């Protein structure tokens, strides 16, 4: 029973997932209280001191962001998990503006991950894994718009490796023309055994508001990905869709700009990569065939009219990609 003596405020209005928390929450000692909205969560805050607060967003009388509005209005420092089936960008950059140590998006696929990031805020010196550092991302980002050079030290220190393994495909990078350090941003993360994601950002093209961009898109790219695809109940995204949502996450983060971004996304079992450009020129190398692929406008405006999808089977492939910005290559094999 790791969490006995520990309390957790579970703020959500559906039944299933309330009791679901409960009783896990529960079998790991855990002391809970219930509150149906955000009115009676703030009751129930009146007689309870919790150690954690888990909050969704759409409830009937008072809506979780305007819950979290009034605790942190009076001072309150508790930390948030947003636990939210939302697909409205402006609800999580209000979330990040208010201060919440994470913004989960249902549904929640392991139950391993939100253990350990309750365990990372309700014993922060235990649980210092990655999974804090990107609390630490989600509760820094006032700290980290209010500070430059921090945002730049933590975008560069978040730069992956130039040789990595990613669901058991071979991934490397080159930079091959960098003038700027924060110059071509990269991501690529696992989402499940199977597949993986990826996206390069051409930063020198919005200034510091691309540098912001970055750090935002890699707070939460994998999720917006994720709930694409349990939302819409597909195994393969639908990459302009997702971007079109990045849109509106950049416009309601107040981080106006143009950015030139390459999205992407591999399955080793089907041998199939998808990718979509808005703003950066690419060339593809599959083996078997080459595909230049056309750039597009970049994210930062709205009614962006050229985000259409591109498949290719392959088990291996390089990708020059290049904007202003810079210059690099990407590569992949599946065996
Ligand atoms: F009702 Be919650 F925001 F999923
Ligand atoms: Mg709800």
């Amino acid at each position: 029973q790791p969490l006995v003596g520990k309390q957790i405020l579970i703020v959500e209005d559906e039944q299933v997932f309330r009791s679901l928390l409960d009783s896990w929450f529960s079998s790991l000692g855990a002391t809970t209280v219930l509150a149906a909205d955000g009115v009676d969560a703030l009751e129930l805050l009146g007689g309870f001191t919790p150690d954690l607060m888990i909050c969704d967003i759409a409830m009937p009388r008072m809506n979780g962001l305007k819950l979290l509005e009034h605790i942190r209005n009076r001072g309150d420092q508790t930390p948030v998990l947003v636990i939210s089936a939302t697909e409205n960008m402006a609800d999580i950059a209000k979330a990040l503006r208010l201060g919440v140590e994470d913004v989960l998006l249902k549904p929640v696929k392991d139950l391993n991950r939100l253990r350990e990031m309750v365990f990372a805020c309700l014993y922060p010196s235990m649980f210092n894994s990655r999974v804090e550092e990107e609390e630490r991302l989600f509760r820094d980002w006032d700290a980290m718009v209010d500070n430059p050079a921090a945002a730049a030290k933590l975008l560069q220190e978040l730069q992956p490796p130039v040789q990595q393994v990613i669901s058991h495909c071979r991934v490397n990078y080159r930079q091959l023309v960098a003038a700027d350090k924060p110059g071509l941003v990269l991501d690529i993360a696992a989402l499940s055994e199977n597949d993986l994601a990826f996206y390069c950002l051409d930063v020198t093209r919005a200034g510091h508001n691309g540098v912001l961009a970055a750090l935002l898109l890699r707070a939460l790219f994998n999720g917006l990905l994720q709930e694409q695809l349990a939302h819409q109940n597909q195994r393969l995204p639908e990459l302009g869709a997702l971007l079109k949502q990045v849109n509106h996450l950049l416009r309601q983060a107040n981080l106006p700009g143009q950015f030139p971004l390459l999205v992407g996304y591999y399955h080793r079992e089907l041998k199939n990569l998808i990718l979509v450009s808005a703003g950066l020129n690419a060339t593809l190398n599959t083996g078997e065939h080459q595909v230049q692929i056309s750039n597009g406008v970049p994210l930062g405006t709205l009614g962006n009219a050229y985000l259409n999808q591109l498949s290719q089977r392959c088990d291996a492939w390089q990708c020059q990609i290049w904007g202003t910005g810079g210059r690099l290559r990407l590569m992949l094999s599946a065996e």
